[PDB]
């Protein structure tokens, strides 16, 4: 089973706000440590690209800055894991869990996290990076009004996730401000402590 195989492979939740640099940092973790980077947003956007009726409904939700329903995103993530479970040296789950129920369901049905890497940026920094990214086409959810809704959703639903895992004792926090290299230096100090 999935649950059985995953007991021998580390799972790291990587959680931060929109434009926190979480994805950027996950790609550097892959380069250095050779974990599997799975992004729920990337999975959802591929389904938009497919032009399915579901992709249509997903673009509407993402373009409003809201959370896709839990079962839809958890099933896609699960499939992505099954596809790599026999070769993976470890999983970086980027952008899930984004609400407390998402963590509960994942742990009940898939597996338990070793670590939550909290990429902690301020909202002014987040807004700057997303407005900058929005100067090129490709992410229509970088619309300035959608940036605001994404930040609101993050503080309402996603910050409570950090506090939950903090109590459990698995949170390692990095200051997400500064250069990519300076943020990654912190990430490495924490990962090198365990890995
Ligand atoms: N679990 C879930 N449940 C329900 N719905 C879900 C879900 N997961 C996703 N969704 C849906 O999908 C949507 C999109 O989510 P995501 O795919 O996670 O997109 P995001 O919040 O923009 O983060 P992303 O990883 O792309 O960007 P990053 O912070 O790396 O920042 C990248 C930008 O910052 C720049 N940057 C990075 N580090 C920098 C640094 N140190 N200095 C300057 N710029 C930096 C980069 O160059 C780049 O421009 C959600 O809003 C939601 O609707």
């Amino acid at each position: 089973s999935m649950e059985e195989k995953l007991k021998k492979t580390n799972i790291i939740f990587v959680v931060g706000g929109p434009g926190s640099g979480k994805g950027t940092q996950c790609e550097k973790i892959v380069q250095k440590y050779g974990y599997t980077h799975l992004s729920t947003g990337d999975l959802l956007r591929s389904e938009v690209s497919s032009g399915s009726a579901r992709g249509k409904k997903l673009s509407e939700i993402m373009e409003k800055g809201q959370l896709v329903p839990l079962e839809t995103v958890l099933d896609m993530l699960r499939d992505a894991m099954v596809a790599k479970v026999n070769t993976s040296k470890g999983f970086l789950i980027d952008g899930y869990p984004r609400e407390v129920q998402q963590g509960e369901e994942f742990e009940r049905r898939i597996g338990q996290p070793t670590l939550l890497l909290y990429v902690d940026a301020g909202p002014e920094t987040m807004t700057q990076r997303l407005l900058k990214r929005g100067e090129t086409s490709g992410r229509v959810d970088d619309n300035e009004e959608t940036i605001k809704k994404r930040l609101e959703t993050y503080y309402k639903a996603t910050e409570p996730v950090i506090a939950f895992y903090e109590k459990r004792g698995i949170v390692r926090k990095v200051n997400a401000e500064g250069s990519v290299d300076s943020v990654f230096s912190q990430v490495c100090t924490h990962l090198d402590a365990l890995l």
